[PDB]
């Protein structure tokens, strides 16, 4: 399984690092590249930056 899929933010979070971005429950985050230490790099809410993978989740049917 490789990244680049459509993830959805399940846990809210705010930017606390250079590049990091905010998150909200129900926000469709678009992954672009893997981060560092369980982190991720993508776009969300019209903002491109880094964010914790624990805040995002894969689509569930």
């Amino acid at each position: 399984m490789v990244p680049g899929r459509l993830f959805v933010a399940i846990k809210p979070y705010q930017p606390q690092v250079d590049g990091e971005i905010p998150l909200h429950r129900g926000d469709r985050v678009k992954v672009l590249s893997i981060g560092e230490g369980g982190f991720w790099e993508g776009s969300a809410r019209g903002h491109i930056g880094w964010f914790p993978a624990e805040c995002v989740e894969e689509v569930q049917s």
